[PDB]
């Protein structure tokens, strides 16, 4: 198999939050402030 975070497809745009890459902005922007809600991902 294989090992670590790598691949072929890097955007413009990068979550200061959780280092995720997206295709447009208006995504990003929202995910940024979504990311506390939606129960899910423990925040710590
Ligand atoms: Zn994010």
């Amino acid at each position: 198999g294989s090992s670590g975070s790598s691949g072929t497809g890097e955007k413009p745009y990068e979550c200061n939050e959780c280092q995720k890459a997206f295709n447009t902005k208006s995504n990003l922007m929202v995910h940024q402030r979504t990311h506390t809600g939606e129960s899910g991902p423990s925040s710590g």
